[PDB]
């Protein structure tokens, strides 16, 4: 009933979120080992690539929900949208992205992800070009809070409503419980036009993960709880797949048991 | 022949394998075309065996990227010690080795097998058993007591013969010399400059014999090869850069018969 408390714990916890530690924990090897086809990184990129390869997900505007300090989730997307908004709750994540946008050396190096996306897209694109295009297409980086009824605030810059949403490992990671998760899904759904698509990636049955000193709390969800929430929010589920976390990728940075990928289309 | 003594490996690599010629992002460039020829050829599944020799390797490895997954024993060769050492440096992942990663990436890209570039380089480094001295002007280019397993199931050679031959007949002899290294039925992939007369390698100014596509064809036939394929890349203006005067690049797939 009372949402403020939980949301408050969440905002408090994320004050210690350390972008570099999170980058190290989830995007450096072994999880970041793009050479193993059976690994989670490759599975994620594959889900994204194949979905965009249908030609079915297009438009002018895309919004990435809770980008954090990562851009891989946009590698396959960025050829299908002119205008891309990135977003995060934390300024420090926003600056990280700033560093990559400016093509700075101190920036996290995504080039293995870029190359791998080029490889699986099968268009013989070099990664430098992929990166140049993503950089061109990211039109803004915005503060966001998915617990607000207007997640971007009122009279935001973002071209609304968007043609498509992307969101990876955000909702479940900032929702104390399932009902909060559902509301979070409801709030971002206001930003999507009817007939628009949502690509949702996330952890299955996770209760915690580490990002430096910060040990943050996650609502454990199942594939079925994810399908229901999507239906509940007004989506047709077009695709929902499950990756089971291999013991060797279960590194102690979290208690994640699997990863889900959902392609959902909002009812018009 | 004495000219090759001033040949600077890094200058040669700069002149030919760094941008603009080495910008792999442009599909119409010489780099991608070369890599395309190599990959398409091996993808046929018709060039295979246990052992392969790369003739006149210089300080470059890109010419074995697509090849290395069809041959378990690979021999690399060159006339200069400095080149052999430059190879050593990349094979052993020693410091200051040349960075071939862009090319590895692009072969993986072109090959379309979903292979990561690190796996590709790993396999290459593993299958290159030895780096050997060679002089194609010699009837036995490898010498007498070579560790190289003979005869080779296949040969590769890029930009060597024309660049070490004062004239057509020398070129022809050189081809004959390397052909004795190839098993009958075996395959040869020959890449090189068309209508080139000189190129620079730092302090070295090397003389080149200018050959035509049809001259290259006849040479292969005269050496007893059947020409399965011969393609020309015409040199765009923006890749004509003062380091030489080549007009085009040829690619030849020949079979000893
Ligand atoms: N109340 C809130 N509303 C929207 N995003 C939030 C939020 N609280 C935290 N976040 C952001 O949610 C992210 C979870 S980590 C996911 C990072 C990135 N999307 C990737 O795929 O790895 C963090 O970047 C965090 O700052
Ligand atoms: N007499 C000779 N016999 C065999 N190779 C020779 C030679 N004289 C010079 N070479 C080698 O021929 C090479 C020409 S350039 C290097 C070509 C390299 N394979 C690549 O594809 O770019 C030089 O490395 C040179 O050292
Ligand atoms: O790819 C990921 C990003 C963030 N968290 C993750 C947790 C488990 C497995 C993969 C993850
Ligand atoms: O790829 C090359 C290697 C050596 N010489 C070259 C001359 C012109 C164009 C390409 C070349």
């Amino acid at each position: 009933p009372d949402s403020a408390p939980g949301q408050a714990a969440v905002a408090s916890a994320y004050q210690r979120f350390e972008p570099r530690a999170y980058l190290r924990n989830n995007y450096a090897p072994p999880r970041g080992d793009l050479c193993n086809p059976n690994g989670v990184g490759p599975w994620k990129l594959r889900c994204l690539a194949q979905t965009f390869a249908t030609g079915e997900v297009s438009g002018r505007t895309l919004i990435d929900i809770g980008s954090g300090p990562t851009v891989y989730q946009l590698l396959s997307a960025c050829s299908h949208f002119e205008d891309i908004t990135m977003t995060d709750f934390l300024e420090v994540n926003r600056q990280e992205l700033g560093r990559w946008l400016q093509e700075e050396p101190g920036a996290f190096n995504w080039s293995m992800y870029s190359q791998h996306a080029c490889l699986i897209e099968g268009k013989g694109e070099c990664w430098q070009d992929k990166e140049r295009q993503l950089r061109a297409r990211v039109k803004r980086v915005l503060p966001i809070d998915v617990h607000q009824p207007q997640p971007l605030g009122a009279g935001s810059p973002a071209p609304l409503p968007a043609d498509a949403l992307v969101s990876a490992f955000c909702l479940e990671a900032v929702s104390p419980d399932l009902a909060s998760f559902q509301r979070a899904l409801d709030h971002i759904t206001t930003l999507l036009r009817p007939g628009g698509h949502l690509l949702l990636i996330g952890a299955l049955e996770e209760s915690w993960y580490l990002a430096g000193e910060a040990r943050l709390t996650v609502v454990p969800v199942s594939e079925e709880e994810v399908r229901e929430a999507l239906v509940r929010s007004g989506y047709k589920v077009r695709d929902l797949r499950t990756y089971i976390m291999p013991a060797h990728l279960q590194t102690g940075v979290d208690d994640v048991k699997g990863v889900f990928f959902a392609w959902a289309q909002k009812v018009g």
